[PDB]
């Protein structure tokens, strides 16, 4: 049991710094207010505000991180030593649940369940297996000759082929199903604003995750693929950079988050043009940065659900609060950013008792120097992280 | 050769009547009702015994491997077999004359039955589904191995077509009746009971294939979403049927779709079967499951659905099947009831006729048992005398 | 504890009738003698002898008995369950250990460590995975067209091949191997007087079987055949048909004991010529029949190690004890004839504490009504049956 | 590592249905030679290979020697080659002479090693690597 003393919380229900002290017992949050301290121990921690433990709706923690040509032949296994690394610097960061949103063969699940365990430090993860995407697509590895004649794990090609790949998924523990709707940016010949998949096959997809309980996050750029995965029916539209007025509506009428990475196109454009991306990439970029903030913006305003989804993976994991500020000067308030981080995800991601300081809810906290209402960028350093009752940063 | 069997009579299964006769027995049938002309062969002289129609199970595994332990971990199929001879054999003994198997790998069940038929082996009449067939992950899968394997099991299938086939396939290689996974279970890992497996275009598929070629359907089936859909795509029984409610349950009585539910294994899941070796994600399941299974019994009987005895014999000891009885009074039906779920109800989803009854022109499948069973059902348990089609198995 | 009280019991090294009782502790024969009975339990017997629970060298217990047109389409899992029916039937016959010397899919494995278990009662079963043969061979499946390009489970050829095929069935629990060293009579389109294997495919087997500690049995008819299984270093040589004086005289030197099933030729020729045995079998039958019985009397004269095995599968299991009159008929005494089919066989198996009604050894033993030295032909209904300290018939 | 087929290397865990053998299992010298260089190709330092049966695994005998000897001086000739070492895993004493006979650099565990092949391991240079504490 511990009993935190601290500044305050931030009740993000109403954006109000609550001077009290927190009570926990079974990684959960037991009670709030004056406790009976004469029990068990005791974290001083005064100077620091404490806010719910972060949330981030598109990582990709498991993956190769080693570059250069010492590299190149490297196996399948180097991603998932790079994604033990990568869980803990998530955490440091003050993220203790994220939505990993694709990996190869399933590597993601034993990541995740390696942090369940307790084996490795790391969020929980909510994590999807291999995404869904047609021959050539965005989803698909478009780097080997025809005469490797190779599609990668996910490649679905009709309805009942889709279907089987979301049970598959499922069968092997993946928590929700990720598809790629439209090109996009980092794939080599994809046309960003061309729909992939036939509205029958996205349909289809959805169907069979939604029976199962599971969520449908869908990759698209390109408008006619964004209209087509929110008709299709799911729950969270990734990127969605091209998204008009219209289409906003059919987002709000149907409950699709819209999970938008505005932040990850400065690293690209900068400091990514010289660590390795492709020349085909940096126009592909161009084409969809500057737009989508944009859309962000009227997106917000119109009154659509937005998450924090970073693309966590492309630029450095641990350095995901850097969106917050993006995210304020694109036009929410410091309280919405938040939010967006926490009681926002948490619907998305389908997890009660997350996202809020409140009794019964789980013992994710964060504790942070200044004020976040104040200063965003303080999210950028945290001081203070705590994971489902235990203390990983002090 | 004839046999003429004094009794101290035998039960009218129609009517609840101890009708005191005796009964010639020639060619397996049963010939005459009543004082017969003593004109021939040899005299079953077993006048303490009160006599039934041979008992029923419509929810058997028979064929599989019961040896537990690490030195069982790397056992071929064929010991699977070996138990279904053996546990054939407890079958009989213990009354039951015809049985429903339900689900087993490589057509084992087809030769154990064959066998059977062929006077190899004694055991009952099994009536045989093969492979059962589930989605890929679904209940009737096997995930117990990492994907690497990227194993599934025989009777995977994930389109209507793909479903088709195997319906084919299974009659191909001696299927009596077709089995599919409708919902998620207790006994396998990763399955959610409450969801749907496959889509109703999928079962409908099944349904219509077997019925094309005069095969039954049944369908596993816990939650109620999914018992929904197998009575809509058109079932002839749905197995466990553990959540249904009052709409659905009067879907089932309109269709004739039987309820084939196990309201007895839960007590040896829970109990017996914790220590025995199954693993804690599936007590958990069981845990969902058990209590509101025979409260939903009760008010399915009482709404006036066809309900048959099935165990789900294999999980507990095969020959322990008529334990269920007890089970099955207390949960709202009359001891007569019970016997009549497991003799005419059965005989009928069974689609076999001449079985069933104590009748003349039906096959000789009787049961001598000691005191009354509509005084004391739980005298099933323990038979004294079993007769399957006209040859005396048990004195 | 068990205390057996019979009229006697025979020593089958001097073929005497020794009066004693039998002490019976943990499967094994405790004591001999005057036995003071103690603390438990007693098995009175005393209108029997005892004699030590016998042997058959050669047995194909796991197959399909089915006959007709209906068993045509039929799995091996029927041969499974016909295995169990005959088991049962080998063990109530009075055989207590015996050899199945070639089954499929490790079927054999799965009837011997079903009865090893107490799943179901049989004897002891030393069983040899599937019998390796050369492409065509007799061990080779010749009944299917060109164009399936059938060929059977033990299929091998090359000297790396055996080697394999022999480790895996150790792999999947076989005690040891068979091998076709000729062709024979129950096969289509196989030559039995020509070799099949080379010398160096023969050692190789051999070889690589010793090396695991499992024992060589080879199938040969033809003397060339034969000839070379010893030169390969075989343990037995089944059939053995066409042995001459200088081979008989190099299994003497080599310790190849000779395995010649004599009974099963009139079973063929008469029963069987109505039962479904083809018109090329029965003419193979005849060169083979007649020959083998002048053979198997003059290698027993000349000094030849000859176990008692069968065939039975052929003709019907139980009725394995009917050899005994045969094997008297043709040149044993009554006590040479049992010692075939029980120290003989421990030998050849290489099992120790079998055989023998001795202290230390293990409770296989056989009562039966006349004395077998006067009346071998009691040996054919046996009234008393215990395998390793349990009654099976009474 | 690499073995015989139902070898300690070998994983002997599943039915003969899956017919599962284990990456390193090796039934010829080519085939041995041939996943040295195979293990070379993708990163290794040194070659290891089972010479008896193990505790660890199941259905192994330890005092049964697996692989020919023509087989493991094909293993070690090819590492040798490479400029690899070669580790075998040996309990019974047979197979720990034929392991020092074909040339490897140790042999682990060496249970039952006796006074004239510890001799035949001082005049070859094996080094002997014992695992004692284990066993407790
Ligand atoms: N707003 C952005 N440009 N985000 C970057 C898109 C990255 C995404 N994985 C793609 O390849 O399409
Ligand atoms: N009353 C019961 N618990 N019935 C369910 C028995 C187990 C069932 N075959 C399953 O795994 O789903
Ligand atoms: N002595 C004999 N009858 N030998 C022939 C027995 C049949 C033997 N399994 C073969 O086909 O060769
Ligand atoms: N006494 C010992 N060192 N025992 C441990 C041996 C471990 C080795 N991997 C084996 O199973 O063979
Ligand atoms: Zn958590
Ligand atoms: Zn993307
Ligand atoms: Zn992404
Ligand atoms: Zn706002
Ligand atoms: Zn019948
Ligand atoms: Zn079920
Ligand atoms: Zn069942
Ligand atoms: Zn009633
Ligand atoms: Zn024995
Ligand atoms: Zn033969
Ligand atoms: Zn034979
Ligand atoms: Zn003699
Ligand atoms: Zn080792």
């Amino acid at each position: 049991d511990f009993l935190i003393k601290s500044k305050g919380y931030l009740d993000i229900q109403t954006g109000e710094i609550i001077k009290a002290d927190l009570l926990i017992r079974n990684g959960k949050i037991a009670e709030i207010g004056k406790i009976n301290t004469k029990d068990a121990t005791v974290i001083s921690i005064p100077d620091l505000i404490l806010i719910p433990g972060l949330m981030d709706s598109h990582v990709h923690i498991v993956g190769n991180d080693s570059k250069g040509e010492e590299s190149i032949a490297d196996s399948s296994h180097m991603g998932t030593v790079w994604g033990v690394v990568n869980a803990e610097k998530t955490l440091m960061a003050g993220f203790t649940t994220v939505r990993n949103v694709g990996a190869a063969n399933y590597a993601d699940v034993s990541v995740r369940d390696a942090i369940e365990r307790g084996v490795i430090n790391g969020p929980t993860m909510l994590v999807s297996g291999p995404a869904l995407g047609i021959t050539g697509g965005h989803c698909d590895h478009n780097l080997l000759p025809p005469e490797f004649n190779y599609s990668s794990e996910g490649v679905v090609d009709s309805p009942w082929e889709a279907r089987k790949m979301v049970r598959k998924n499922r069968k092997y523990g993946a928590d929700l199903i990720k598809f790629c709707a439209t090109g996009g940016v980092m794939s080599r010949n994809t046309d960003v604003n061309a729909k992939q998949f036939t509205l029958e096959e996205m349909k289809a997809i959805v169907d069979e995750a939604h029976n199962h309980g599971m969520k449908v996050a869908a990759h698209a750029h390109g408008l006619i693929g964004i209209k087509a995965a929110i008709k299709a029916g799911v729950d969270s539209v990734e990127h969605a950079s091209f998204i008009d007025d219209e289409t906003i509506d059919m987002a709000i009428k149907n409950n699709t988050v819209l999970s938008m990475d505005i932040f990850v196109s400065d690293y690209i454009l900068g400091e990514g043009a010289k660590a390795g991306i492709r020349e085909e990439s940096l126009n592909k970029e161009r084409l969809v940065g500057k737009k989508q903030r944009e859309n962000f913006m009227n997106a917000h305003r119109r009154g659509a659900i937005i998450t924090f989804g970073t693309d966590a993976g492309i630029f450095d994991h641990g350095d995901n609060a850097k969106q917050f500020a993006y995210m304020v000067e694109w036009g929410m308030t410091p309280l919405e950013a938040i939010q967006a981080s926490t009681i926002k995800t948490a619907t998305l991601f389908g997890i009660e008792n997350i996202g809020q300081i409140k009794e019964g809810f789980d013992a994710d906290i964060v504790g942070v120097i200044e004020n976040p209402l104040a200063n965003i960028r303080t999210l950028e350093e945290v001081a203070f992280v705590m994971k489902e009752g235990k203390v990983y940063k002090r």
